[PDB]
């Protein structure tokens, strides 16, 4: 009874985190009902020959092929389709040759050709190009060749069997793709777009909050969560960006997104934000340490550090705003030039010799923080140029 | 002809990088030949009822289940086995109930139970626990229930069909696992162990080379590769560590490794090395910059920075040596205490005021480098304690 309560509240939070998981769970069952009723009630005619010979394979296709995104099922469906076509042609050819050879060497020769192909294709599944794009196609290539060659049929039956396999894969895959595209779509390109703009938002949050909280019992643990967990969620999402980009390359043009859309540029901007998260991680550790400088030693540098941190935070905020609405923007340029002027003001402040009355270990912590902020300012200048190049590549609208 | 040359040399380098890919490609074809000859020649008797009714499903199982590691195929095989057992029992039960209800409502009630289960299981595939361990088991659960419920057989035939499905999954999976375990094994626990010791080695390489090359046309690009690519290979391997740990939790005890072996501690030590790679990344950027300090300004600090960097490099080297031979070691403690004494010597050197005749922008770069080295020294102290706790958890041998 107790673990029943735990699993129903776990289901409650999994559904509450994204409700499109509930709609995807209904779309899978709808595709199963649609495919099974097509092969049972047989609408236009009582099809025979290869049409209604096998119908468990259509349900196998729909269960395997359906996926949460649109590019995920389109990738699985197109891989399964072309692999079944090619391996079906090679399977009919293998049965022709092995029948032509002999009558008792025929199971021997067929199992040797299956050994050779499997070995050949299992080695090709370690190539990096085939690994990132078409690994499932090579698996279905092995599978379909070994189904057709190692069956116990003959020169007509094999032909019917190959056609049946090809036709039931096409019907199951097309039913999956039409329900995926036309009911409630979950585009992976929109999820990559939203994940990028959310990452910009969390970094802007830390920069403004560092501009305040650098110069100050459960509230300490609350702000500990609010600082640490956000940029630590940025660092652990290299893989999510990689996966959504591989899916979003498969999708058709929808809405605002053009047919050609630069997803590799999205992963490049994600990598630059991860470098900013490295520097933000270093700052956080120093902030949370126990060895803290006396506060007025920071208060003699409190002006241009506040200006640098706040203006780079506003630059990240304006870039996230311009990516959420897909426009070309020029607010980030003004907020970047202000941080550049603040860095030059700090460089003229440091020659004034205001740090000649300070212990050098405090100077170690102080010059670490100044170096981290200068690095983050130059990094946000790079991300501003890169987001501008992404905004011209995707042909964002020119409204502003 | 030209792309043929390109693909054969790509195959040459893919085989040369790891030759166990060639042996795995032979093991897959051997499992296909073994399974197909078992179902064709039918050794002990001409089995009937459920034994030789279906034999394409054994080859489907062997193609899908076989994987490069040992824990990978053991995970796929055990997931497929228990999912086929449970969904077979529920499928026979569903056909019993739907036959008991009516005679014309029976296809309607069967397709509604398939809709409910698919919806129920596709929602559970978003849980994080089920996602990291048993996602393929839930997929085979959907598949086997929908094969048994949506067939056109009746009260005896269904029973034979369920048993046949269960028996051919067990035979294909056991043939895969015995060839995987008993021919040439590729253990994923040994690959995680070797990947950890290699990561320690690349970090030790950078620390010694930084101790030399901090104080100095294609040779510049050569050492650019030799510095940059190593620690950048450390940073991009969070996922590899995660995947090999999930596989290595499935494996039986082999050789030196005990039945209980702490793979989560391996991923914890990998995370601490990734923090060291963050700090090493910051140092590299400064080293490669164009704004360089005049060299004698570094040469007045050249002594304890050399001692700190070299002793932490020797500590990483001794930890990698002790992890390659699986012993408990005490060389890392002496090499850590030397770096601690060097840090205190630097702290007494900085109070002497040798940095009062230097421009403060040069002091910014200098105090950045000193802060990075102090952070790396304290980090290697943490990794030394954590590798000691891993070395007692796994009960390494006490030879030294
Ligand atoms: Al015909
Ligand atoms: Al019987």
């Amino acid at each position: 009874m107790e673990k029943v309560r735990e699993i129903v509240r776990e289901g409650i939070r999994v559904g509450n985190e994204d409700p499109r998981r509930i709609i995807h769970a209904f779309k899978v069952g709808l595709a199963l009902v649609l495919v099974s009723s097509f092969y049972y009630y047989q609408p236009f005619g009582p099809f025979t020959d290869y049409f209604g010979i096998n119908a468990m394979w259509a349900v196998a296709t729909v269960v395997v092929v359906f996926e949460f995104s649109v590019g995920a099922t389109l990738g699985k469906g197109l891989n399964r389709g072309v692999a079944t076509l090619v391996a079906g042609g090679l399977g009919i050819g293998a049965h022709q040759l092995a029948r032509l050879s002999g009558a008792t060497v025929e199971p021997i020769l067929l199992v040797m050709l299956v050994f050779v192909q499997a070995a050949l294709s299992t080695f090709v599944r370690f190539f990096p190009w085939v690994k990132t794009k078409f690994d499932y196609g090579i698996l279905i290539f092995i599978l379909t060749f070994a189904l057709i060659s190692l069956s116990g049929f003959r020169d007509e039956e094999i032909m019917d069997l190959a056609e049946s396999r090809l036709s039931t894969v096409v019907i199951g895959g097309v039913s999956c793709i039409l329900i995926s595209i036309f009911v409630c779509p979950v585009w992976a390109g929109q999820d990559l777009h939203s994940l990028l703009a959310s990452n910009f938002d969390t970094l802007s949050h830390f920069l403004q909050d560092f501009g305040d909280e650098y110069f100050e019992d459960y509230k300490v643990v609350e702000k500990r969560k609010k600082n640490l967990e956000r940029y630590k969620s940025v660092l652990d999402s290299k893989s999510d960006e990689e996966a959504l980009a591989n899916y979003a390359e498969w999708e058709p043009p929808h809405g605002q997104f053009r047919f050609r859309h630069p997803w590799k540029q999205y992963v490049a901007v994600g990598a630059l934000l991860r470098q900013c998260a490295y520097r933000i991680d270093a700052l956080n550790s120093y902030i949370n340490s126990d060895f803290q400088i006396p506060v007025d030693i920071k208060k003699k540098l409190e002006t241009p550090l506040r200006r640098m941190s706040s203006e780079s935070g506003n630059s990240m905020k304006e870039m996230s705003i311009s990516l959420k609405q897909m426009i070309k923007s020029s607010s980030s340029d003004i907020h970047v030039s202000n941080s550049q002027a603040a860095c030059k003001s700090l460089s003229t402040l440091l020659k004034s010799g205001i740090l000649n009355d300070v212990e050098p270990l405090q100077m170690i912590s102080l010059m670490t923080t100044v170096s981290m902020l200068i690095d983050i300012v130059n990094l946000t200048e790079k991300i501003s140029e890169s987001v501008h190049e992404l905004a011209s590549a995707a042909r964002f609208k020119n409204k502003m």
